[PDB]
DNA sequence: ATCTGTACATGTACAGAT
DNA sequence: ATCTGTACATGTACAGAT
DNA sequence: ATCTGTACATGTACAGAT
DNA sequence: ATCTGTACATGTACAGAT
């Protein structure tokens, strides 16, 4: 029913080896140029990042996540209009992307990308590309033309080993769910900023950086369970990624037909779920046997975030994803009646 | 009734701050002039151990017990006649490395520093064989023991012994299970029985797993349930000590035996609600009875170390275990008598 | 001669394949 | 049920540098 | 290399509420 | 009698500074 959907979904070892044979042959190469010299940027590391290494990627292995990130130490962070998510960083290889003491996310992206494009230039191993920045987006992305169509986001962030800064003091509510100790020992892990690089024509445009956590959502993803034998070979399996890959299929598969749906992203449903999952802690709650169930509560949860125009970032509270300042109302209701209608009809889109 | 006698062991804030600031002071002492000084054990790094650090220490904060770990290069380890425990060490005044060599400097080291503390009333207990210690007898006007436990410290993976060993997956799972056995692995001079023996030590893990002990993340945690099973080893440990006082027929026995019993039976009981607060009877009862399993088929294994009985007659002999056995049996049987004194 | 950043060596969880 | 490739963590060997 | 500052877990003690 | 909330105490990991 939604097992043989999930078998749709499940990615192929062929295509998984074929991928990342290809994939980290370019990133090896990228990461080493970027040490290689004196550049700005060297010392950087890679952290992978996304659905392919939290295991939630659907259909294909064709987008990929990398995190190119460099520590900063000393830093004064300032929060911008008090939006939670977004700061000014200030205060050495860095020299040539300062504002007189502040840090220009733009300046030091377009470094990064240059770099990059130079030595993707010289590859003559692999069919790759650079995709046309995109704005409001801090992703250089390769396009990889395998005889497979293969992307690959590759993110600058800074560094942060200091503690979290206050917006996130009320985040990552995972207290009756993972744990208290979980969550210090998560919150002494380093935080990081990536260029919000939005060319809206607002003050400090280009000196504006974003928080991400995605290091800490991958360590969840990877370990969901109250149990700590969820999913383990001694353990029981749950359902919680398999309704997470469902969720993803819904919204791609009508994002790909719709464009009144261009403001609605992934992150919105895995924002979503891991309010669904502190809602309901236990793994029994997440039993395989109740699939549909579990899948339809989920459901239930988003249309209310989008009739009540609220879907809180998990990490910072006070950052409402579905504010209107985001999304239209219009938005909005478009997506909450495709919803309805696909729940209500037997899931047609799950046929396509 | 139970919940009572566990009110008896509650150590005391006042105690504990007491005994704690007295004992850092002298540690944290011994700890500098190994260092500081310029003497064989240069890098030697401190890690507590045991039922105080471990939050299983019962009727007073009086033995506390450290490890003076010392990381040491790429060594050779050959297992001392299969015991699965004991091993001689390869690869510099202690030279093959005498444990017995190494224990004496380390010793000798630590009683000039003492003779020159005129701060707090401190005196090292007279050298018993086949002990890794150096046990200082402090004199607050409360009598508190300190076992400094020299230990070498290796980073590679776990000898082949323990292979077995760690029967945690069913429990805490093999996530914690791998992470565990990538720490790294500690030898202790236990000179078991020559002179250039060393003997395992999971002290580190064993802290970890007590207070990591449950099969949900949130056990005994302010947003989680909270559990019955370090009451349960608490229990467990005071009736072995009061019988220990009574009687001499029970020299051979130690807490160790107790935890290691207990350690089998979070294995075999892995879930939280199997140790309910509610069922706290129960649950101390079944611990007994297992523990009587042990005495009366003579065997009871390391838990890291399975082919390591602990219970053999080699180590115990079978009227010390037959009469443990009486004794525990009509505690048992009769509301437990020794409780009340 | 010693030291070291880089690459290899070892081990295992997760999940896909048989 | 067993087997197998990938990703990821930690230990160690070593050519090139000091 | 060593030390201090910070944050929070695991305790204990006790009053007021259930 | 037990539970809940607060205050008070110790232990411990790690960052940033010296
Ligand atoms: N892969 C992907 N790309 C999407 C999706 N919807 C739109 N896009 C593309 O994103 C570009 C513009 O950026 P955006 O802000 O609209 O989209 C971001 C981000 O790209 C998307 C999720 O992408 P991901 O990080 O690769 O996701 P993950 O690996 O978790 O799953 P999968 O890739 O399999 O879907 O979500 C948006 N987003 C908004 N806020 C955040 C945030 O804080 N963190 C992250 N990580 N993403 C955020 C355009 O090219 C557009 O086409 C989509 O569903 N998937
Ligand atoms: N504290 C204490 N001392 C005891 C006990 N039974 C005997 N002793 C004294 O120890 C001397 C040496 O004999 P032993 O080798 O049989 O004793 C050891 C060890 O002393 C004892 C447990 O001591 P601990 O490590 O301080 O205990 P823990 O901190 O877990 O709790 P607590 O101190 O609250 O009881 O058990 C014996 N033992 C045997 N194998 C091991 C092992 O692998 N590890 C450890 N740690 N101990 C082991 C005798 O002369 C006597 O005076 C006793 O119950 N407690
Ligand atoms: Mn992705
Ligand atoms: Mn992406
Ligand atoms: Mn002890
Ligand atoms: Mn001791
Ligand atoms: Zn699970
Ligand atoms: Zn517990």
């Amino acid at each position: 029913k939604l097992k043989k959907v999930l078998d749709k979904l499940r990615l192929k070892r062929k295509d998984i080896s074929e991928a990342a044979e290809t994939v980290n042959k370019v990133v090896e190469r990228l990461l080493r140029r970027m040490q290689k010299r004196e550049s700005e940027f060297k010392g950087v590391e890679q952290l992978n990042t996304g659905s392919y290494y939290e295991h939630v990627k659907i259909s294909a292995p064709n987008e990929f996540d990398v995190m190119f990130k460099l520590e900063v130490p000393r830093i004064e962070l300032q929060e911008y209009y008090e939006t939670g998510a977004f700061y000014l960083v200030k205060f050495n290889p860095l020299s040539h992307f300062l504002e007189g003491e502040v840090l220009s996310a733009t300046k030091m992206l377009s470094k990064f990308r240059k770099i990059i494009k130079e030595e993707v230039k010289e590859i003559k191993d692999i069919d790759v590309s650079v995709e046309k920045e995109k704005p409001g987006s801090p992703a250089v992305t390769l396009l990889i033309r395998n005889p497979e169509e293969i992307s690959v986001d590759i993110i600058l962030a800074l560094e942060s080993k200091g503690s979290w800064p206050i917006s996130t003091k009320e985040g990552l509510p995972i207290q009756g769910w993972l744990g208290t100790k979980v969550r210090t020992n998560l919150r002494r892990e380093p935080f990081y900023l990536v260029p919000k690089n939005a060319k809206d024509g607002n003050s400090f445009q280009g000196e504006t950086w974003r928080l991400s956590f995605s290091h800490t959502e991958k360590y969840i993803l990877n370990n969901h369970g109250i149990e700590k034998t969820c999913c383990e070979s001694s353990g029981a399996k749950c359902c919680r990624k398999e309704c997470l890959k469902l969720m993803k299929y819904l919204l791609e598969q009508l994002k790909k037909e719709f464009q009144e749906l261009d403001a609605f992203c992934s992150y919105h449903v895995k924002t979503a779920i891991f309010h669904m999952w502190t809602q309901d802690p236990q793994d029994s709650q997440w039993d395989p046997r109740n699939l549909s169930s579990c899948f339809d509560k989920l459901l239930a949860f988003f249309l209310e975030c989008l009739r009540t125009e609220k879907l809180d970032h998990y990490f910072i509270p006070k950052f409402n994803l579905f504010s209107q300042e985001l999304i239209d109302r219009k938005s909005k209701e478009f997506l909450s009646k495709k919803i309805e209608y696909e729940r209500n009809n037997g899931f047609p889109i799950f046929d396509k």
